[PDB]
């Protein structure tokens, strides 16, 4: 009864995609959801808005987060530089995963990922923390423009994120 949803916007070169809406699991790992709804309110004064899907890979997961640097080196949570792995309890079963990238253990920032596939190889590595409620037709669309080295072949940008509830 207390998992927030909150919303990505996504557009590719200025058009459009669509919203994809994620419920945070608070209910299992109630750190890691309360630190990637803050970074979509902005609350803290930094976060996803206007920051940008850097390396999406086909058949694999499409990865975000970084405000800082666009780039995958980026990025911070609201508790400080990096926060630890809550927990593994929820498991890489499927497309519309969210779950967290990372650099190693207990380096959780900003950056998160969803999947595309079942990414079970992940499991114990990196913490799931929701799922995509709606739009996983919009996450196919962000998926479309990546490429095997991560690159994408539109700038595939996050104008406007929040929380619903
Ligand atoms: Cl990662
Ligand atoms: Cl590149
Ligand atoms: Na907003």
């Amino acid at each position: 009864n207390a998992n927030p949803l909150v919303y990505l916007d996504v557009d590719a070169n200025g058009k459009p995609l669509g919203r994809v809406v994620l419920e945070l699991k608070a209910d299992v790992v109630p750190k890691t959801a309360e630190n990637f709804r803050a970074l979509c309110t902005g609350e803290k004064g930094f976060g996803y808005k206007g920051s940008t899907f850097h390396r999406v890979i086909p058949s694999f997961m499409c990865q975000a987060g970084d405000f800082t640097n666009h780039n995958g080196t980026g990025g911070k949570s609201i508790y400080g530089s990096r926060f630890p792995d809550e927990n593994f309890t929820l498991k890489h079963v499927g497309p519309g995963v969210l779950s967290m990238a990372n650099a190693g253990p207990n380096t959780n920032g900003s950056q998160f990922f969803i999947c595309t596939i079942k990414t079970d190889w992940l499991d114990g590595k990196h913490v799931v923390f929701g799922h995509v409620i709606e739009g996983m037709d919009v996450v196919k669309k962000i998926e479309s423009f990546g490429s095997k080295s991560g690159r994408t072949s539109k700038k595939i940008v996050i104008t406007d994120c929040g929380q619903l509830s």
